[PDB]
């Protein structure tokens, strides 16, 4: 059974913690990142092959601390950073010398040299170890810089192997929790894909499920999931909410209606959404507004059917995590899964690569790009220049090259030539960004040529816009959306 | 002395490159006018050239070549010039061979074949010169690239020799209008101010006259020319509109008046000007109400002044060209922009303020995107001078031809401190001019426009964000209204 | 046992085979890349799981071309066609191409097979599946189908479903083949049902065993070069006989800066192996003095080192084996002979040697080639312009690595040149320069485009800090037509 | 036409800059002669400079054998300009005083100065005239003389500025010569011009009229033998001969074989057939090889050909009776860094030989190619010179520099070439190998005698010449890059 050997995975708050459960994932083994602030009860529940104390910006000289069940219950603990720091006490790029046999870093070694011992290239106080550790590794700044009680199982370093700068690291995570923790690697996209269906089959049965078919990679890999388990009792609905891209309902038509022969209710909400939002000007209301419409034409949609017992949704783990921050039953295919693994399994169940690794495109649609009232002919607008946008992005191999990019429409006049020189017309903004984490992302350095070309097509192609600008304002201090 | 007395005809043909052509003649000391192609045999008569240009289906009068003095046919000139003396005509860097003497190219070398025969560089069609022509120079695509009747002394090229691409065009036109026609350079700053002085003081004496004084490089020069000429005399109206750059008002009064000893009349009329904008979203009105709303306070201030008898003005010569189909006092009517530059630099005047950026009639009117608002022009001045500051320190004022802030009253979210706040988003604009009808946005690099948003949304409260205006002209124009 | 499930890879001559090997071991299966003219004895001996044909730039049209074997079709195994690989099927097979004498390829599935199902990357607008391939037929065999078209390329993949032949047109081992890892993956591991054991781990399990039945007790000759074939060597039969395996390391005074210390503390002091050091500069100098010739010089080195490992051999008698790196390439290319290495490519030879436990920076160094600065030292060797090199290599790799620019090129090193030039404080003397390419195949390599603030550092460093040299240029020829050494 | 009655007294103190401001003198159409700050009122005396402008320098006045200024230019009755040092000194010899301590920097013009006045780059925003300046932000004049007046500051330089206006003593601790003080030309013009009132008679075409004047009254109708080599120098100097007495001047072009490819023939060409000088032309390629053969040694090698091509020009002398007069074309450079003699650009900055070049007739390429070195290829070929050695270089060479115009580069570079390396490499020859020699392009942008910087040409072209020489030129297996700075290596390599 794939969740059998499991890796707990303790959140100090590094924004790194999540990139240490996809390394885990990566790794082939079941995973779960929860907060520090757990009861020796939850770990007894979890019963975690092995343990992972992820880094903090916290210190432990004041502080969050792991539950002390952590170093009691008999399975490997590996610390890093603050997890590092916590192991102790409760008991920019590196190199350290490995001054000891330990079983997490023997045989890993990045360069040697020093003349007579192991070095590690690793990207990185602790005064004293535990009495019962050995110092593993060393560097100047920081002479503990691998700790490790190898006896008990337990790791610490400095550094942080989930990130790709530290040479091994992730040979290093694979020893821990392969070879230390001795974990099946039995957490594939074909074992989750699996186990997904024999979930779903067994928690709805023949009861019908309805989704929110959106064509965006959550809710399509969902569809794929509860199609392949339950094949025509699953109902989708799409909804045309005014608000998609351009062609967008074709694109996703052509390809869950015709090409997966998924059961689609496709509901064309254009005039709908664009009613409800009528001299809506406030983007939180808006939010709102498309939000409840999308809620209620999907329990009229629900009704239509029958003896539908079952939503289905496309939560991802990430999503159940922030919900850890503090009528019909739910279907959460991918509530285990982050987004790499959706997509890998979305590959798995044959979807398309282009629609995996498409940018993100936001619930609300193009209802916040255009900035305040939200109209038809700003909508219409609005897409041709996405389109023209996106089009010249990937034939200049950019759209790989930028996380999310996209229009926005600025309800703004602005002259432009028309022939004698006197046209009013719409201004658009280019927007293209390239995201580090959900708090920063720097606008994208798209080539002048390029930037010019989108321009003029958009000027020149689209009747209604005359101008055409480019965000270069990154986030902080803007933001990705406009709204 | 009369700076005036060699003087040379450039007839326009239409090209581009005609202002350019008299720019340079004005440049080798040498006055001369442009005047439209289609002139008459009696006003060329009357300004009685010392030599006639010819620039880049129209023709010369038959007069520019019974006149006896040396014509120069530069492309369109030079193939206009075949056709009429009997030639013909059939219709980039460039090397023509130089084949024969000609007081034109005689001694103007750029470099030589392998024959060993001279080669003018050149930037750049005649199939028969007149029977009295020779061929001065070819190239293979060009047979007939320079052609000369010695003897008429006229002169045609292919090629524009007041494009600095021509290696040695200037000389070429040094050659033509020093030599060839016979001229002095008298045409210097420091003559041109003198012979302005004079004029003024001739043409107004002891009387008092006006100005609007907008703070720009004509009005300024203006102003300085009449305060050498007639000092006390002189008052300068000067109007904060309410739509000026950060401290432009005080600026020009700190300049003019404390530093010049101008005698100003600053009119503060912020609100008069937002008021007589209040609700206008029409750009076509908003610069109506703003040209209206000046002329209302400068003539207030005109009929608020003792025996005012003359409007003084900075119309330039290309004004003058521009315009083809109480006293006034135009001193720069004959000066060229760059002209009126190094005058204003010999009057004293700071480089900043004469090589800036032109900032146009309604300034910040078209700048802040439908209903002009105090609010949104603070902002604008705010941003505006970031950006500029940032400009001149990265060096880039000087590599492009204007550059400015448009304020679009679109709201837009940005952080603010741990959550979000909606403000306004202004765009950065900045182009690198080529015609009345042509401009490239400026490949601004790309640090320096994050510097500058990242300055514009943290410094300025009321921005969250900043774009960046990549359109050039056309499809678009340089002001967004 | 991890040769059990293996790939049957017949080479028909193209550039990218050795590629589609390396993909079907990254694949964690084992395979073997032949020359396609064998026979049905040879590919039943060896018992193919699936078989690929591969590319190959010669035309199916012409007289007496390369065909598969026709057992290829008879063996009851898949059989999987790349491009001249998928002619070849077609013409051996029914169908027919026409001749004529790359690139960028969106191929239409216009039909289910086993080998494409579900690998898309797109679709059209009239929702057909995209595959994105690298690009490269009038009739397909009329048992087989079309299984994926193009404009250019009507039959871009046809297959037989039920005999498991399936041919494309396109490179599946090219990453430019969107999903080409996934479509090999595919045939190797679904249709062929092909187990994964092909791991580093296993295959470093699977050397000791068939070191230890080949060799015991009995001893074991090496010559340890430091380079990554000969040490992954040592480190198996280490790992396999221990002190009964004995490494001759000569340092010929042609290696770089402190190699013989290197070689020596990181196998000997570290990895506990037993190392006869012979310290040969002077022998090896005294041979190639006077030798200018380039080639005199590549076999004098080669003959004293032989000399040397020789007389380092007959003193240890009671040796019965001489253990080599010699790798799967060598094979493919060309006391008893024990090679660990001789069915692992290069970067699977890196791989096991980071589970033997060796450095990465001394696995994914750059190739140092046997004769070492005898080739880097034009004409005349001597210690003195050795040592010069020495110091120069050093700088210039020391910058180069921490520039991050190893990682960017396959080969940095400095060559000595035996003239002299001008600088400040004037005196005259030696010039060196360096010499780094990017190496596309085995006749092509690039002089590298190294940042020129960083040449500008290197070459100061070198100047100024290597008394002996006055000059650094950099070698801005490519190969062709120049070549990658100077010698 | 006195051309040099007029004329400004540089007082050299050291400065990079020092040339720069004679050189600006020079473009403002006024004579100036540049000297060493040790000299003697005497020589001043003589010179009578209508104005003297003591230079910049790395000394400091607070130093106890610091340069300093002849008093004498202080009490000669004529505008003096002080620049930096040479304000720091006119302070100190005037009873001021300097503490001891390049930027832009805006100076705040707080005083009128006849030399400064109208002349504004902005004002603050207090409203105050500033000038953009490059300035030494070093050594700090902290007094001015009792006479003397502030002009203009800064808060970290108080005395940015001084000026005693009646004496027409202008000191200024930033560089009017270098562009970066936007405008210093006109105040160096300032100076020049007005405060001197020197008239601008030192003009292009007035220094020709002047040269060809001296010349035919130093020789008047005597014959004129010259070294002609189509270099810059030698040519304008030919040129002023030959419109100066003509036919009487006998121009000797020598092939040492050390010259670039046809160079013979397009100087032939040029001064030959098209200008009409009268060349003989010695073809003495093998008499220079011959000197040179088996002389690996650069300062050997750099006698030979010096003494070879000396021999050579005795004899061309000898063959013509009664050549009273050899003319050279030293350059004032020349002069500042040291048979009749007549040197008609002993006077003229390089610029102005270029300048006076052009209006004598001269193509512009031609006089605005790269410096080549007096013994040509011979410091080009490492070790022995040999024929086929040369000619290799030359084909190099010359393909390098076509490329090199091609791409517009020529004029990016003060100095490219490349240097025969008797190294020999291997290359690919169709199948197989081959074994030929070595080439190093070499390109610099100098930015002085004692400094240049190795060109970043681009990669593209780089490889584009590099496999153009390889192609092309049999004998040579692979072309490298010089990508050594000046210093620690030198422009030659030899
Ligand atoms: O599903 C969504 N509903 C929303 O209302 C919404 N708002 C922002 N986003 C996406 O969030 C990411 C960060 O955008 P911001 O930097 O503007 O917050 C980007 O990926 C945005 O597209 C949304 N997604
Ligand atoms: O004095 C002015 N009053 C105006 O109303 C006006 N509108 C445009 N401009 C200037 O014209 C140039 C380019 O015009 P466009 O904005 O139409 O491209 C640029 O120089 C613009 O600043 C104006 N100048
Ligand atoms: O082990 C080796 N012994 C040699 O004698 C030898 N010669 C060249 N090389 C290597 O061959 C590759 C290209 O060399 P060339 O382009 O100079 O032929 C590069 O990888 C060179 O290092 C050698 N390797
Ligand atoms: O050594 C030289 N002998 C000569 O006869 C000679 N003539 C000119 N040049 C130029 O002088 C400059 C100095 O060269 P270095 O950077 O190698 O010292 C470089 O600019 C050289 O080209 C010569 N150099």
């Amino acid at each position: 059974n794939i969740h059998k050997h499991r890796i707990l995975i303790l959140d100090f708050g590094s924004q790194y913690t999540q990139l240490v459960a996809r390394r885990v994932r990566e790794l082939g083994v079941y995973c779960e990142l929860w907060a520090w602030d757990v009861t020796e009860a939850q770990i007894r529940d979890f019963n975690p092959s092995g343990i992972i104390l992820s880094g903090g910006p916290e210190s432990t000289t004041e502080s969050p601390r792991a539950p002390q069940y952590v170093f009691e219950a008999g399975v490997p603990v590996f610390g890093v950073c603050y997890g590092m720091q916590t192991m102790a006490m409760q008991l920019g790029y590196a190199q350290v010398e490995v001054v000891n046999d330990s079983a997490l870093v023997r045989g890993i070694e990045d360069a040697l040299t020093a003349d007579g011992k192991p070095l590690l290239d690793v990207w990185m106080k602790v005064t004293a170890i535990p009495s019962d550790f050995i110092t593993v590794a060393s560097t100047e700044s920081c002479p503990f810089a691998i700790m490790a009680n190898e006896e008990k199982r337990f790791y610490g370093v400095q550094f942080h192997p989930e990130v790709t700068h530290t040479r091994q690291g992730m040979r290093m995570l694979e020893r821990f929790v392969r070879d230390i923790c001795q974990c099946e690697a039995l957490w594939t996209p074909a074992k989750i894909i699996d186990d997904a269906v024999a979930r779903i089959r067994e928690q709805v049965g023949d009861d019908k499920v309805i989704l929110g078919l959106s064509g965006g990679v959550d809710s399509s890999v969902t569809a794929m999931l509860l199609h392949r388990a339950i094949g025509k009792n699953l109902t989708c609905v799409f909804v045309d909410n005014g608000l998609l891209r351009l062609n967008e309902a074709e694109q996703v038509l052509d390809m869950f209606g015709d090409h997966f022969g998924l059961n689609i209710v496709h509901v064309p909400a254009e005039d709908r959404f664009l009613s409800a939002l009528a001299g809506e000007n406030d983007p939180e209301a808006k939010r709102k507004i498309i939000g409840r419409v999308f809620v209620e034409v999907f329990d009229e949609e629900a009704l239509k059917l029958e003896d539908v017992k079952w939503l289905a949704q496309g939560t991802i783990y990430p999503d159940v995590i922030e919900s850890a921050a503090s009528k019909m039953g739910l279907v959460e295919p991918l509530k285990e899964l982050f987004k790499d693994e959706v997509r890998k399994i979305g590959l798995e169940l044959g979807l398309p690569y282009d629609m995996l690794y498409r940018h993100p495109f936001p619930g609300p649609g193009l209802g916040v790009r255009v900035l305040g009232e939200v109209k038809k002919e700003y909508c219409d607008l609005l897409r041709r220049a996405d389109a023209i946008f996106i089009e010249e992005l990937r034939k200049a191999d950019l759209y790989d090259k930028v996380s999310q990019a996209f229009t926005v429409f600025l309800p703004v006049r602005s002259v432009g030539v028309m022939g004698d020189g006197r046209k009013y017309d719409w201004v658009v903004s280019l927007r293209a960004v390239e995201t580090i984490d959900f708090m920063t992302a720097h606008w994208a350095h798209l080539p002048y040529d390029f930037l010019g070309r989108v321009s003029n097509r958009i000027i020149n192609e689209v009747n209604g816009i005359s101008r055409v600008v480019y965000d270069i304002s990154g986030k902080p201090p803007a933001t990705i959306e406009w709204e």
